[PDB]
């Protein structure tokens, strides 16, 4: 028998619309899931969507054969500036598939291998300065973990280097893309998003998307001008093996603003919560430090020693599990059809998946879904399928999820093996959202073991 969902307060004509007015919106409604449950309603004028936090009913979302990816209302706002690119394209837009042929590529193990001597560039620019900052000094967590993400995917993909490391403001193309990601979060709650109480909104979003597709020119300016087989040669003169066509200008400018986002951005936030919850759980500090000092035995980690920082990577995924850092992905029904026996469903109808919350279903995990405890992922392959979905589902899933992880297991290897860790004024987790997430405002001091560091 069907059973009537659950709904949180309602605001009158605008209903649930006033609960999105809130600089945290995700964190709002994972309140909301601890109160009301696996399932609910959540209605805006014009609008419905079903938010899902329970395993037993995402699993079934994740079901392709039923649900196919859907484009949020915040990913149909980042689309007035990715375009088709592969993070906001439709499954059944033409350059989806296509462009997903064009750059599988370019995320193969051979390609990873290729890539790994440039990550090391980025890695070791943190740890060096990091080795010369003084005695008084301290480290911006996320601010540096996103100087070293950017960094890395636009010299891995681009062979262009943004210098984050020599700038002491973010980096020109980070402001922009932080505010359009702040804008398009913003806009959630706007009941008449034409008001011209927005024009100032709207100009300085148009703005700041003219300064990523300056920077984009540039990246462009300077291959031309320029061997190299990277993740932009590929989108240049890659062909689709099914129609043997390679993408137009116009697509090539969506991928490439969407892979120095979704590129970077996640990954900074991961690391930044990582090195969260070392500080936070000095007996796990203990182990990663341990495993990183006899693993990374020379002056500089081999692609091989990566791979083998085992203890690193179940620190990253437990980080993922409790904060993962794109926290939701929507789906549309693609028929009639019940979901866990008891919720009809008609065409077209969308959910979102909560994926904290997914990450803290107590009947897959166990109860204690708070505790940083990276031994829940000793065997990952036995963990429940669709129990973990940092990286979204099925053919829509992450494209770039072993860059991100080789990415970060290195840096964080290099970290640790390089300084102990001090949380000196005790940081209050705060979790900045621009739909994204990520700490704001940790700090820590890193004291050097004064181990040499090989060169590039
Ligand atoms: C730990 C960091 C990362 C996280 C948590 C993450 C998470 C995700 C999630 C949840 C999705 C699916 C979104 C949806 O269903 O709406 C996704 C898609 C995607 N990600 Fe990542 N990602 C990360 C890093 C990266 C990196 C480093 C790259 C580029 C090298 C990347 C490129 C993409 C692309 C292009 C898509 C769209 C794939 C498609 O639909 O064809 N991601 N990612
Ligand atoms: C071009 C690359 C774009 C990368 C963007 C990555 C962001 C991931 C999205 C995280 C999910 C945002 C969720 C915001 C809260 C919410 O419930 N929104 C409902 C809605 O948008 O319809």
């Amino acid at each position: 028998t069907i059973k009537e969902m659950p709904q949180p307060k309602t605001f009158g004509e605008l209903k649930n619309l006033p609960l999105l007015n809130t600089d945290k919106p995700v964190q709002a409604l994972m309140k909301i899931a601890d109160e009301l449950g696996e399932i609910f309603k959540f209605e805006a004028p014009g609008r419905v969507t079903r938010y899902l936090s329970s395993q037993r009913l995402i699993k079934e979302a994740c079901d392709e054969s039923r649900f196919d990816k859907n484009l949020s209302q915040a990913l149909k706002f980042v689309r007035d500036f990715a375009g088709d690119g592969l993070f906001t394209s439709w499954t059944h837009e033409k350059n989806w598939k296509k462009a997903h042929n064009i750059l599988l590529p370019s995320f193969s193990q051979q390609a990873m291998k290729g890539y790994h001597a440039m990550m090391v560039d980025i890695a070791v620019q943190l740890v060096q300065k990091w080795e010369r900052l003084n005695a008084d000094e301290h480290i911006e967590v996320p601010e540096d973990m996103t100087r070293l993400t950017l960094d890395t995917i636009g010299l891995c993909g681009f062979n262009y280097r943004f210098n984050s490391f020599y700038r002491d403001q973010p980096h020109p193309f980070i402001t922009s893309m932080v505010r359009a990601l702040d804008e398009a979060m913003n806009k959630l709650q706007r009941a008449n998003p034409d008001d011209p109480a927005y024009d100032e909104n709207k100009r300085q979003f148009q703005e700041d998307i003219k300064v990523m597709n300056d920077l984009v020119d540039k990246i462009i300016a300077d291959r031309k001008a320029s061997q190299s087989d990277d993740l932009l040669t590929h989108m240049l003169n890659g062909k689709d093996p099914e129609t043997g066509e390679p993408l137009d200008d116009e697509n090539i400018r969506y991928q490439i603003i969407t892979f120095l986002i979704a590129g970077h951005e996640t990954t900074s936030g991961l690391l930044s919560f990582a090195l969260y919850f070392l500080v936070k759980n000095p007996h796990v500090l203990q182990k990663a430090a341990e495993e990183a000092a006899r693993v990374l035995v020379d002056p500089v980690p081999s692609y091989k020693q990566v791979k083998q920082l085992k203890y690193v990577g179940m620190v990253l995924n437990e980080a993922l599990r409790l904060w993962p850092t794109a926290p939701a992905f929507s789906l549309y029904a693609k028929e009639d059809t019940v979901l866990g026996g008891e919720y009809p469903l008609e065409k077209g109808d969308e959910l979102m998946v909560l994926i904290p919350q997914l990450h803290r279903d107590k009947t897959i995990w166990g109860d204690d879904v708070e505790e940083f405890r990276p031994e829940r992922f000793e065997n990952p392959s036995a963990i429940p399928q669709h129990a973990f979905k940092p990286f979204g589902n099925g053919q829509r899933a992450c494209i770039g999820q072993q860059f991100a992880l080789h990415e970060a297991t290195l840096v964080l290897g290099m970290m640790l093996k390089h300084f102990d860790f001090e949380d000196h004024t005790n940081y209050e987790l705060d979790i900045k959202e621009t739909l994204t997430l990520k700490p704001e405002g940790f700090v820590v001091k890193a004291k050097s073991k004064k181990i040499p560091l090989g060169g590039i």
